[PDB]
DNA sequence: AGGGTCTCCATTTTGAAGCG
DNA sequence: CGCTTCAAAATGGAGACCCT
């Protein structure tokens, strides 16, 4: 197993290959958003990044009386399910039996446990 | 192959309602 | 005004996907 070069990193990979290509996550962060200078490692994310900024929604709700818009692909599935009623984070406290759809509702939720 | 891309997830970060 | 709540916006890493 090729641990990973960089410095501080504690990960460990099978391939050198898959070491390599995370190795470029701590790689210098070339690609700088010229609206206001965050910098990402890749263009794909610096191309995503830009919908900070126009404000364009592509993905939309085919529910009906809903079609809101969202950026992006995986944050429309993770609201449709708002309709599809899916909470898939249950609570994990024995005998509470709130369920969630967002690992942010939901341990929070535990916070209040203590 | 293997390098840029992109799809996809998990996560983090931000905001708006409810409500006490 | 305090939260907890629920809902959206955004980021970062893995690794699949697509070349030539
Ligand atoms: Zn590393
Ligand atoms: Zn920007
Ligand atoms: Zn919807
Ligand atoms: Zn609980």
């Amino acid at each position: 197993t090729i641990a990973c070069p960089h410095k501080g990193c504690t990960k460990m990979f099978r391939d050198n290959s898959a070491m390599r290509k995370h190795l470029h996550t701590h790689g210098p962060r070339v690609h700088v958003c010229a609206e206001c200078g965050k910098a990402f490692v890749e263009s794909s994310k610096l191309k995503r990044h830009q919908l900070v900024h126009t404000g364009e929604k592509p993905f939309q709700c085919t529910f009906e009386g809903c079609g809101k818009r969202f950026s992006l692909d995986f944050n429309l599935r993770t609201h449709v399910r708002i309709h599809t009623g899916d909470r898939p984070y249950v609570c994990p406290f024995d005998g509470c039996n709130k369920k969630f759809a967002q690992s942010t509702n939901l341990k929070s939720h535990i916070l209040t446990h203590a």
